């Protein structure tokens, strides 16, 4: 019984939803932008000399739109208590919320399945604001633990399996991914978050990164790309929820994709530390591929860790060539790219950006840019291998058999810690397993404020890329979601004249809930919209097809310790 | 089916340089918390002994180790200046693993056939902290604390190209890295694990974070299960123990230390508040851990409980064990219970290290040591209604019966549980050694080596005090098997010997210039002459050319003191501003 893949959810640079991430994708969008201005001043920091001492020669990263935007009340804690944690925690709480809401579960539904938590970070740079002010006496200690990332998901959503945040470097996503699916295996947990977070929000960073000469020039991660000689940070938060199949079918679940393997290792004692062990890379892949029972005849994709350095991408390949050592080679061709090339270097998150990137392709059945390599590497040589660059926006094509039928496809991907911590993953592809009106359209949030902007961006998504969905599918997603105090209902026959009804209110019931309130007077549709705006539970009609709903619009108060500011 | 062991463990904690002074100090109920060291930071421009005083600490106490600032980076293949600039975690941990390594009478070398994980806790990185001001004004360079840079750095070094992982848990990160470890074992990521934590209170920062949020004791001790106990006190401290399959350690004729009958971990969920003790949860993480172990309450011989000495924490964790035994007969069972935090303080990431390390050494020795500040017990917990008992006294480790009445393997069982609701446990059993092939006669070949003539001579002169103290009841053929397991460097001395006496006699001579026919000195040389026969005179010879010897297959060994590093001060300068 196989582990399967069942929602997910992430913020990256120019993206704060996976609607947005896709979109970003198929353009071919560099994300890429200078140090804004809101999180220091980089010019005291900055110089492009790169044999200036106390400098950072590079001025560039991923970044997301808002970094300090939290929403404490809701997560059960002061202002001041968010003034003082790492943005990290604050923003994978979030997510982990979206993710949820992907899945289309909620804290009650998983409250009878024992759920863990794994978190990838590498970096803790909040920590480094206020220590000054701490230490006179006039101020607090800022907090960065990694362990409270897990712990504080797992506290909030009463998740009670293990609860663990670990540092691999490039690889914690990944490796946070191989122990999750580990921990259900064993029996440690049924369900599991696996996820990574990053965020830039101290330029030390930047002067450390530039000191190793570890920066791109440009700002860029030229990926298998010709005058690549560094990667460019970058920002992400991102996790997926994980489930046995078995336990996926019968909850009906909507599965993106099936966990074939996953693999971590180290590079021992290569070259030097921290330089990348081509042979240990082939060994993971090699593995990798006996445990997913997969040959590479049968990859469909491959995302690469794709750093965009003159030297490591060529050790990449090579890495390759040698876990596709004793399998058979010839008409095979598999296309080959990165998520950074597009984001950057999403760092702790990065896993979970080329993942991610890996479930829309699935979804959407096509292949997408990787960028900056026109010219590919001098070092590379790529064509006495199976890998082609994907350059451009191609449908994914699938592959058949003798019998000439279509088959589920495959991708893996990779990422390569800088201190030697390796992880692969391998994934399928899920091939899945109706209800007629009037429906309801159950809606609700913390209060007014928020339910109107949930409201006002579940009416714009009807208009947008979500005309074309069911408005059956519409109705059971929402009845998914947790139940708060402000709600609202509007029955309702299509997705056409939900929207139109909707936007009327805008420019159709609202009540608050009543915990004693009285039970749905039956079945038929206008009772239980009802039932809703009093604040009657009522159960969405168990499996029913869902869909991609926007997640709940988190309340955005400025929470940044102000002792931060010293470095604007 | 096939059982995960520990077959080596390694560890510094307060007042202990190696675990030889661990347990005596274990033994002796020794209090090994002090004052806040001079030398590492200004203690005075952060207290005030009134809590209510704001951004202030209201203690000065914790387990501090003996020296943090030391490091042997040219043995480590790191300049001096790098050093400066790494969390003494990463530089002390890497000793440790060295040490590990030669208590499990192994190396880099004989490991080097088989995969290898490394997996180590930590929850705090506060190095990072200094010289961020000077990093920032172009001045100086950052330091780091990457807790990555931790296993990775192990990993390279010693050439494990297994899972290299750090994990931050809080109090129960060793634990839970022990629990990792062992299921990376079953399933193949590695035949070979290092498992281990690390902790050092480098900066005063961590005071003050303890201090605003009362955790801290105001005297400065954590008093497990005794009365008046309000807070915890932090210690210092890095420990590793090295894992295996029970067939691979059989078949490799290691010592085995204990087996691993199972390990568990879980979080509190939603409880009374963020990083408040859960008794549910507590309870059945160690129901579970019994049932996986296959073992009823009745049949655990300890306890070395979580015990850190608060007023909530302690009571808490009493119930969650008599929630564990819950549904079970616990007619006539008394179970002795303690905290190796009572002694040393709450070691914080290497928490469940020290506590591990504590029970092996019981299991060694046999013997039941004082958990300490409980002369009158915590009224709140009603053990009397419960199998506990809290062991106050140094006192033989006496083992249950059986039916026909024969003595069956010491069990014990270990908690930690995290401030944010991260929790583990492991239950561990005694191992019988088993029948031993006859010894080698006399005379042996001891064999030595360090990397320049400075550490060979320290080496030489803490061997020959081994064997003057604690090791003159060694077998002597052990000692010797022993150090032929150990990896070979530049300088070489040998000697032959029939017994402890006559070769601490002969180590002595040397030291005192006297020297002595028997000993022989040189420098290896590449492809040295080997052996020209198995008598010892022949192998002395050749060891000292630069020659590898053999160790004897199936020998019996001891623990005698590890490598001796070298004590170069890798501390950045800037550092010194939290000082006079």
């Amino acid at each position: 019984d196989e582990i399967v893949i069942v929602g997910v959810a992430g913020r990256y640079p120019k993206a704060d939803d996976l609607a947005q991430f896709w979109r970003n994708l198929r353009e071919g969008r560099d994300c890429v932008e200078e140090v804004p201005e809101d999180r220091w001043d980089h010019g005291r920091f900055y110089d492009p000399d790169p044999a200036a001492p106390g400098k950072a020669y590079a001025k560039w990263g991923g970044w997301l739109s808002d970094v300090a935007s939290f929403d404490p009340m809701f997560f059960r804690m002061s202002q001041v208590e968010a003034e003082h944690i790492d943005p990290q925690e604050r923003i994978f709480l979030q997510t982990v919320w979206h993710l949820l809401e992907d899945a289309g579960t909620s804290r009650a539904a998983l409250s009878k399945v024992r759920t863990g938590v794994f978190v990838g970070l590498m970096y803790g740079h909040y920590q480094l604001y206020g220590v000054e002010e701490a230490l006179r006496g006039t101020g607090a200690a800022t907090s960065s633990s990694y362990a409270s990332v897990a712990n504080r998901v797992s506290y909030f959503f009463d998740f009670d399996g293990p609860s663990i945040a670990l540092d691999t470097m490039c690889s914690s996503s990944l490796t946070a991914l191989h122990l999750a699916c580990r921990a259900i295996r064993d029996g440690d947990c049924e369900v599991a978050v696996a996820g990574g977070v990053n965020v830039s929000s101290h330029p030390l960073k930047y002067l450390q990164l530039a000191k190793g000469g570890f920066l791109s020039t440009d700002g860029r991660c030229r990926s298998f790309g010709e005058g690549g000689d560094g990667y460019v940070p970058a920002e992400g938060s991102g996790a997926v929820l994980l489930k046995r199949r078995s336990a996926a079918e019968a909850d009906g679940d909507r599965v993106l994709a099936v966990v074939r393997s996953t693999a971590v290792n180290h590079g021992g004692a290569g070259k030097g530390f921290s330089v990348p062990n081509p042979r240990a890379q082939g060994v993971l892949i090699g593995e990798a591929l006996e445990r997913a029972g997969l040959a590479p005849a049968d990859l469909g994709y491959l995302e690469a860790h794709g750093t965009g350095t003159s030297l490591g991408d060529p050790v990449e390949i090579t890495g390759l060539v040698r876990a596709f050592q004793g399998h058979d080679l010839t008409g095979v061709r598999i296309p080959i790219g990165s998520v950074k090339s597009g984001i950057g270097h999403a760092e702790s998150a990065a896993g979970m950006a080329a993942l991610t990137k890996v479930l829309l392709q699935f979804r959407h059945q096509e292949l997408v840019p990787s960028l900056h390599a026109e010219r590919l590497n001098p070092h590379l040589d790529l064509d006495a291998t199976p890998f082609r660059l994907q350059r451009d926006l191609a449908p994914w094509t699938p592959r058949v058999d003798a019998t000439g039928r279509a088959l589920p496809r495959t991708a893996a991907i990779s990422a390569f810690g800088a201190g030697g911590s390796n992880a692969h993953v391998i994934l399928e592809e899920s091939v899945p397993p109706a209800q007629e009106p009037p429906y309801v359209c159950a809606l609700s949030a913390r209060d007014a404020e928020r339910l109107h902007e949930h409201t006002a961006r579940t009416a714009e998504f009807l208009r947008g890329e979500g005309r074309a969905a069911h408005p059956a599918a519409v109705a059971a997603t929402l009845l998914t979601r947790e139940p708060m105090a402000h709600r609202l209902a509007v029955v309702f026959d299509t997705v056409d004249d939900l929207a139109d009804a909707l936007e009327d209110h805008l420019a159709v019931l609202t009540g608050t809930a009543s915990r004693a309130a009285a039970p749905a007077t039956g079945r038929t549709a206008p009772e239980l919209a009802e039932a809703w705006v009093r604040g009657a539970p009522v159960a969405a009609p168990a499996g029913a097809p869902r869909v991609s709903l926007p997640g709940y619009p988190f309340a955005r108060e400025r929470c940044w310790l102000p002792a931060a500011d010293a470095v604007r």
